Protein backbone atom coordinates (compact mmCIF):
# COMPACT_ATOMS: atom_id res chain seq x y z
CA UNK A 1 0.00 0.00 0.00
CA UNK A 2 1.75 3.15 -1.08
CA UNK A 3 1.21 6.56 0.78
CA UNK A 4 -0.19 8.44 -2.11
CA UNK A 5 -2.98 8.48 -5.08
CA UNK A 6 -1.45 10.24 -8.17
CA UNK A 7 -4.62 12.77 -8.78
CA UNK A 8 -5.37 13.89 -12.49
CA UNK A 9 -3.86 16.96 -12.28
CA UNK A 10 -0.24 15.62 -11.73
CA UNK A 11 -0.06 15.83 -8.26
CA UNK A 12 -0.04 12.79 -5.37
CA UNK A 13 -2.35 13.01 -2.55
CA UNK A 14 -1.80 11.17 0.64
CA UNK A 15 -4.52 8.36 0.89
CA UNK A 16 -4.87 9.03 4.73
CA UNK A 17 -5.82 11.71 6.39
CA UNK A 18 -6.97 14.08 8.96
CA UNK A 19 -10.73 15.01 9.48
CA UNK A 20 -11.35 18.10 11.62
CA UNK A 21 -15.16 18.84 11.25
CA UNK A 22 -16.33 18.85 15.02
CA UNK A 23 -13.19 19.44 16.13
CA UNK A 24 -13.21 22.10 18.98
CA UNK A 25 -11.09 25.17 18.15
CA UNK A 26 -9.21 24.68 21.86
CA UNK A 27 -8.43 21.04 20.95
CA UNK A 28 -7.83 21.30 17.20
CA UNK A 29 -4.42 23.05 17.28
CA UNK A 30 -2.71 20.13 19.26
CA UNK A 31 -4.92 17.57 17.43
CA UNK A 32 -3.35 18.89 14.06
CA UNK A 33 0.37 19.20 15.63
CA UNK A 34 0.17 15.81 16.87
CA UNK A 35 -0.97 14.41 13.63
CA UNK A 36 2.18 16.57 12.30
CA UNK A 37 3.88 14.32 14.66
CA UNK A 38 3.18 11.47 13.66
CA UNK A 39 3.12 10.95 10.08
CA UNK A 40 -0.01 12.28 8.71
CA UNK A 41 0.61 14.59 5.49
CA UNK A 42 -2.83 15.58 4.93
CA UNK A 43 -5.66 17.64 6.69
CA UNK A 44 -8.89 18.00 5.47
CA UNK A 45 -10.89 21.30 6.84
CA UNK A 46 -13.70 23.76 5.48
CA UNK A 47 -14.57 27.44 6.42
CA UNK A 48 -17.64 26.21 7.69
CA UNK A 49 -16.28 24.51 10.06
CA UNK A 50 -15.75 27.79 12.19
CA UNK A 51 -11.47 25.78 12.89
CA UNK A 52 -9.71 27.14 9.96
CA UNK A 53 -7.69 29.99 11.69
CA UNK A 54 -6.75 27.32 15.09
CA UNK A 55 -6.30 24.20 12.36
CA UNK A 56 -3.64 26.98 10.71
CA UNK A 57 -1.86 27.43 13.64
CA UNK A 58 -0.64 23.85 14.04
CA UNK A 59 0.34 24.08 10.43
CA UNK A 60 2.69 27.16 10.36
CA UNK A 61 4.58 25.75 13.56
CA UNK A 62 5.34 22.52 12.20
CA UNK A 63 6.12 24.36 9.08
CA UNK A 64 8.64 26.90 11.16
CA UNK A 65 9.83 24.05 13.64
CA UNK A 66 10.81 22.95 10.20
CA UNK A 67 8.96 19.35 11.22
CA UNK A 68 7.70 19.15 7.42
CA UNK A 69 8.15 21.12 4.30
CA UNK A 70 5.41 22.98 2.67
CA UNK A 71 5.59 20.81 -0.57
CA UNK A 72 5.10 17.52 1.70
CA UNK A 73 1.81 18.88 3.10
CA UNK A 74 -1.64 18.45 1.54
CA UNK A 75 -3.99 20.64 2.71
CA UNK A 76 -7.96 21.06 1.53
CA UNK A 77 -10.65 23.11 2.19
CA UNK A 78 -13.84 23.77 0.44
CA UNK A 79 -16.10 26.40 -0.93
CA UNK A 80 -19.34 26.81 1.33
CA UNK A 81 -22.88 27.16 -0.25
CA UNK A 82 -23.29 31.27 -0.05
CA UNK A 83 -20.25 31.62 -1.64
CA UNK A 84 -21.44 30.24 -5.04
CA UNK A 85 -21.49 33.10 -6.97
CA UNK A 86 -18.11 34.35 -9.34
CA UNK A 87 -18.01 37.58 -7.69
CA UNK A 88 -17.33 35.70 -4.25
CA UNK A 89 -15.59 32.61 -4.79
CA UNK A 90 -11.83 34.56 -4.51
CA UNK A 91 -12.20 35.85 -1.54
CA UNK A 92 -13.61 32.64 -0.17
CA UNK A 93 -10.94 31.11 -0.98
CA UNK A 94 -8.66 33.65 -0.08
CA UNK A 95 -10.05 34.18 3.51
CA UNK A 96 -9.63 30.12 3.78
CA UNK A 97 -5.90 30.72 2.75
CA UNK A 98 -5.47 33.75 5.16
CA UNK A 99 -7.14 31.67 8.41
CA UNK A 100 -4.84 28.48 7.04
CA UNK A 101 -1.75 30.74 6.80
CA UNK A 102 -1.03 29.47 3.46
CA UNK A 103 -0.22 30.26 -0.11
CA UNK A 104 -2.39 28.35 -1.71
CA UNK A 105 -4.10 24.93 -1.31
CA UNK A 106 -3.25 21.37 -2.46
CA UNK A 107 -7.14 21.15 -3.25
CA UNK A 108 -10.22 23.30 -3.07
CA UNK A 109 -13.61 21.39 -3.41
CA UNK A 110 -17.09 22.71 -3.88
CA UNK A 111 -18.86 21.33 -0.67
CA UNK A 112 -22.21 20.78 -1.80
CA UNK A 113 -23.63 21.39 -5.37
CA UNK A 114 -26.29 23.31 -3.76
CA UNK A 115 -25.73 27.57 -3.87
CA UNK A 116 -27.46 29.38 -0.69
CA UNK A 117 -28.00 33.06 -0.83
CA UNK A 118 -25.21 35.07 0.38
CA UNK A 119 -24.93 36.80 3.45
CA UNK A 120 -23.82 36.32 6.83
CA UNK A 121 -25.57 32.95 7.64
CA UNK A 122 -24.10 29.56 6.50
CA UNK A 123 -27.99 28.54 6.30
CA UNK A 124 -30.13 31.41 4.89
CA UNK A 125 -33.61 30.93 5.87
CA UNK A 126 -37.04 31.95 4.59
CA UNK A 127 -39.52 32.52 7.14
CA UNK A 128 -41.50 29.07 6.38
CA UNK A 129 -37.76 27.26 7.46
CA UNK A 130 -36.42 26.32 3.38
CA UNK A 131 -33.09 27.10 2.95
CA UNK A 132 -32.70 30.28 0.18
CA UNK A 133 -31.18 29.32 -2.90
CA UNK A 134 -28.98 31.07 -5.14
CA UNK A 135 -29.64 30.62 -9.06
CA UNK A 136 -26.05 30.28 -9.75
CA UNK A 137 -25.70 26.92 -11.25
CA UNK A 138 -22.82 24.62 -11.08
CA UNK A 139 -21.15 25.32 -13.98
CA UNK A 140 -20.64 28.68 -13.45
CA UNK A 141 -19.51 27.95 -9.74
CA UNK A 142 -16.53 25.45 -11.49
CA UNK A 143 -15.80 27.91 -13.82
CA UNK A 144 -15.01 30.48 -10.79
CA UNK A 145 -12.78 27.76 -9.26
CA UNK A 146 -10.71 26.89 -12.46
CA UNK A 147 -9.82 30.76 -12.26
CA UNK A 148 -8.63 29.72 -9.03
CA UNK A 149 -6.24 27.55 -10.14
CA UNK A 150 -4.91 29.84 -12.91
CA UNK A 151 -4.54 32.23 -10.19
CA UNK A 152 -2.14 30.33 -8.55
CA UNK A 153 -4.70 30.01 -5.36
CA UNK A 154 -4.96 26.12 -5.66
CA UNK A 155 -3.39 22.95 -7.28
CA UNK A 156 -6.42 21.29 -7.40
CA UNK A 157 -9.70 21.56 -7.81
CA UNK A 158 -12.64 19.03 -7.06
CA UNK A 159 -15.89 18.71 -5.90
CA UNK A 160 -18.01 17.44 -2.79
CA UNK A 161 -21.33 15.60 -2.37
CA UNK A 162 -22.05 15.78 -5.97
CA UNK A 163 -23.94 12.66 -7.38
CA UNK A 164 -23.34 10.70 -10.67
CA UNK A 165 -25.53 12.87 -12.77
CA UNK A 166 -23.89 16.19 -11.67
CA UNK A 167 -20.51 15.01 -11.75
CA UNK A 168 -21.27 14.23 -15.37
CA UNK A 169 -22.29 17.55 -15.70
CA UNK A 170 -19.19 19.28 -14.85
CA UNK A 171 -17.37 16.55 -17.01
CA UNK A 172 -19.51 17.52 -19.52
CA UNK A 173 -19.20 21.41 -19.33
CA UNK A 174 -19.13 23.47 -22.35
CA UNK A 175 -15.34 24.52 -22.65
CA UNK A 176 -14.58 22.60 -19.42
CA UNK A 177 -10.92 23.36 -18.64
CA UNK A 178 -9.72 21.47 -15.65
CA UNK A 179 -11.63 18.21 -14.53
CA UNK A 180 -12.37 17.43 -10.74
CA UNK A 181 -9.89 15.88 -9.76
CA UNK A 182 -11.44 14.54 -6.30
CA UNK A 183 -15.51 14.04 -5.50
CA UNK A 184 -15.43 13.64 -1.89
CA UNK A 185 -18.35 11.72 -0.37
CA UNK A 186 -19.68 9.54 2.58
CA UNK A 187 -18.30 6.43 2.09
CA UNK A 188 -18.22 3.50 4.93
CA UNK A 189 -19.73 -0.09 5.11
CA UNK A 190 -23.42 0.96 5.84
CA UNK A 191 -23.48 3.10 2.70
CA UNK A 192 -20.71 1.54 0.24
CA UNK A 193 -21.26 3.71 -2.92
CA UNK A 194 -20.25 1.09 -5.32
CA UNK A 195 -21.79 2.76 -7.92
CA UNK A 196 -20.66 6.24 -7.76
CA UNK A 197 -17.34 5.28 -6.78
CA UNK A 198 -16.95 3.33 -9.78
CA UNK A 199 -18.68 6.21 -12.28
CA UNK A 200 -15.82 8.44 -10.37
CA UNK A 201 -12.53 6.24 -11.09
CA UNK A 202 -13.73 5.17 -14.47
CA UNK A 203 -13.29 8.81 -15.33
CA UNK A 204 -10.24 9.44 -13.67
CA UNK A 205 -11.26 11.36 -10.28
CA UNK A 206 -9.96 10.48 -7.09
CA UNK A 207 -12.83 9.29 -4.41
CA UNK A 208 -12.31 10.44 -1.09
CA UNK A 209 -14.49 8.68 1.71
CA UNK A 210 -15.50 10.85 4.60
CA UNK A 211 -16.93 9.56 8.02
CA UNK A 212 -15.63 6.41 8.08
CA UNK A 213 -15.64 5.55 10.78
CA UNK A 214 -19.14 6.24 11.07
CA UNK A 215 -19.52 9.76 12.76
CA UNK A 216 -20.14 8.79 16.25
CA UNK A 217 -19.96 12.63 17.56
CA UNK A 218 -22.18 14.16 14.82
CA UNK A 219 -25.05 15.92 16.43
CA UNK A 220 -27.91 14.29 15.39
CA UNK A 221 -27.22 10.76 16.37
CA UNK A 222 -29.98 8.75 18.49
CA UNK A 223 -29.17 5.68 20.35
CA UNK A 224 -31.10 3.50 17.78
CA UNK A 225 -28.83 4.14 14.67
CA UNK A 226 -26.51 1.63 13.46
CA UNK A 227 -22.82 1.74 14.98
CA UNK A 228 -19.68 0.78 12.82
CA UNK A 229 -17.18 0.66 15.53
CA UNK A 230 -20.13 -1.48 17.54
CA UNK A 231 -21.13 -3.80 15.04
CA UNK A 232 -19.78 -7.06 16.23
CA UNK A 233 -18.97 -8.26 12.90
CA UNK A 234 -16.46 -5.71 11.72
CA UNK A 235 -15.05 -6.06 15.58
CA UNK A 236 -14.74 -9.56 14.39
CA UNK A 237 -12.78 -9.02 11.38
CA UNK A 238 -10.37 -6.39 13.61
CA UNK A 239 -10.25 -9.46 16.28
CA UNK A 240 -8.76 -11.84 13.46
CA UNK A 241 -6.11 -9.18 12.10
CA UNK A 242 -4.98 -8.23 15.58
CA UNK A 243 -6.13 -4.44 14.82
CA UNK A 244 -8.73 -2.49 16.07
CA UNK A 245 -12.26 -1.68 14.50
CA UNK A 246 -11.39 2.12 13.78
CA UNK A 247 -7.89 0.63 11.79
CA UNK A 248 -10.19 -1.78 10.10
CA UNK A 249 -12.85 0.42 8.74
CA UNK A 250 -9.75 3.26 8.02
CA UNK A 251 -7.91 0.28 6.24
CA UNK A 252 -11.46 -0.90 3.97
CA UNK A 253 -11.47 2.29 1.65
CA UNK A 254 -7.62 2.26 1.47
CA UNK A 255 -7.86 -1.05 -0.40
CA UNK A 256 -10.26 0.34 -2.83
CA UNK A 257 -7.97 2.65 -4.35
CA UNK A 258 -9.82 5.57 -2.02
CA UNK A 259 -8.54 8.01 0.14
CA UNK A 260 -9.99 8.51 3.53
CA UNK A 261 -10.80 10.73 6.14
CA UNK A 262 -10.41 9.76 9.77
CA UNK A 263 -11.39 12.57 12.53
CA UNK A 264 -10.05 12.31 15.83
CA UNK A 265 -8.98 15.28 18.49
CA UNK A 266 -7.50 12.56 21.11
CA UNK A 267 -3.64 11.86 20.43
CA UNK A 268 -3.96 8.32 21.10
CA UNK A 269 -6.37 7.64 17.99
CA UNK A 270 -4.88 10.13 16.16
CA UNK A 271 -2.11 7.81 16.25
CA UNK A 272 -3.54 4.58 16.15
CA UNK A 273 -5.49 5.93 13.03
CA UNK A 274 -2.09 6.35 11.29
CA UNK A 275 -1.05 2.48 12.24
CA UNK A 276 -3.00 1.23 9.06
CA UNK A 277 -0.33 0.32 6.29
CA UNK A 278 1.04 -2.59 8.16
CA UNK A 279 -1.55 -5.41 7.30
CA UNK A 280 -4.04 -6.35 4.22
CA UNK A 281 -7.77 -7.30 4.29
CA UNK A 282 -8.60 -10.10 2.27
CA UNK A 283 -10.71 -10.13 -0.36
CA UNK A 284 -13.02 -12.09 1.16
CA UNK A 285 -12.98 -9.56 4.31
CA UNK A 286 -13.72 -6.44 1.72
CA UNK A 287 -16.51 -8.56 0.15
CA UNK A 288 -17.95 -8.98 3.50
CA UNK A 289 -17.56 -5.08 4.72
CA UNK A 290 -19.31 -4.23 1.26
CA UNK A 291 -21.82 -6.65 2.58
CA UNK A 292 -23.37 -4.66 4.92
CA UNK A 293 -24.08 -1.67 3.00
CA UNK A 294 -27.80 -0.27 3.96
CA UNK A 295 -27.44 3.07 2.59
CA UNK A 296 -27.16 4.84 5.50
CA UNK A 297 -26.20 8.45 5.71
CA UNK A 298 -24.56 10.05 8.29
CA UNK A 299 -24.70 13.65 6.01
CA UNK A 300 -27.97 13.75 4.45
CA UNK A 301 -27.90 17.37 4.02
CA UNK A 302 -31.04 17.85 5.81
CA UNK A 303 -31.55 21.66 5.71
CA UNK A 304 -31.35 21.97 2.20
CA UNK A 305 -34.16 19.32 0.49
CA UNK A 306 -35.39 21.41 -0.82
CA UNK A 307 -32.68 23.27 -3.18
CA UNK A 308 -33.05 22.09 -6.88
CA UNK A 309 -29.62 20.55 -6.84
CA UNK A 310 -30.15 18.70 -3.89
CA UNK A 311 -27.69 15.03 -4.49
CA UNK A 312 -29.76 12.63 -2.47
CA UNK A 313 -32.77 12.25 -4.37
N1 LIG B 1 -17.46 16.90 2.50
C1 LIG B 1 -18.38 16.83 3.46
O1 LIG B 1 -19.52 17.27 3.32
C2 LIG B 1 -17.99 16.18 4.76
C3 LIG B 1 -18.96 15.67 5.61
C4 LIG B 1 -18.59 14.94 6.73
C5 LIG B 1 -17.26 14.76 7.01
N2 LIG B 1 -16.33 15.33 6.21
C6 LIG B 1 -14.86 15.22 6.57
O2 LIG B 1 -14.59 13.89 6.95
C7 LIG B 1 -14.05 13.87 8.28
C8 LIG B 1 -14.36 12.57 8.98
O3 LIG B 1 -15.79 12.40 9.14
P1 LIG B 1 -16.53 12.67 10.53
O4 LIG B 1 -15.84 13.74 11.30
O5 LIG B 1 -17.95 12.87 10.18
O6 LIG B 1 -16.44 11.30 11.34
P2 LIG B 1 -15.51 10.01 11.52
O7 LIG B 1 -14.13 10.35 11.12
O8 LIG B 1 -16.23 8.88 10.88
O9 LIG B 1 -15.66 9.79 13.09
C9 LIG B 1 -15.15 10.77 14.02
C10 LIG B 1 -15.54 10.30 15.40
O10 LIG B 1 -14.90 9.04 15.68
C11 LIG B 1 -14.14 9.14 16.87
N3 LIG B 1 -12.94 8.34 16.71
C12 LIG B 1 -11.86 8.63 15.91
N4 LIG B 1 -10.93 7.71 15.91
C13 LIG B 1 -11.43 6.74 16.77
C14 LIG B 1 -10.90 5.52 17.22
N5 LIG B 1 -9.70 5.06 16.83
N6 LIG B 1 -11.63 4.81 18.09
C15 LIG B 1 -12.82 5.28 18.48
N7 LIG B 1 -13.43 6.42 18.13
C16 LIG B 1 -12.67 7.11 17.27
C17 LIG B 1 -13.87 10.63 17.07
O11 LIG B 1 -13.69 10.90 18.48
P3 LIG B 1 -12.61 11.93 19.06
O12 LIG B 1 -12.41 13.03 18.04
O13 LIG B 1 -13.26 12.39 20.36
O14 LIG B 1 -11.35 11.12 19.31
C18 LIG B 1 -15.16 11.24 16.54
O15 LIG B 1 -16.20 11.18 17.51
C19 LIG B 1 -14.64 15.14 8.89
O16 LIG B 1 -14.01 15.53 10.10
C20 LIG B 1 -14.45 16.12 7.74
O17 LIG B 1 -13.08 16.49 7.69
C21 LIG B 1 -16.66 16.00 5.10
Amino acid sequence: MASRILLNNGAKMPILGLGTWKSPPGQVTEAVKVAIDVGYRHIDCAHVYQNENEVGVAIQEKLREQVVKREELFIVSKLWCTYHEKGLVKGACQKTLSDLKLDYLDLYLIHWPTGFKPGKEFFPLDESGNVVPSDTNILDTWAAMEELVDEGLVKAIGISNFNHLQVEMILNKPGLKYKPAVNQIECHPYLTQEKLIQYCQSKGIVVTAYSPLGSPDRPWAKPEDPSLLEDPRIKAIAAKHNKTTAQVLIRFPMQRNLVVIPKSVTPERIAENFKVFDFELSSQDMTTLLSYNRNWRVCGGLSCTSHKDYPFH
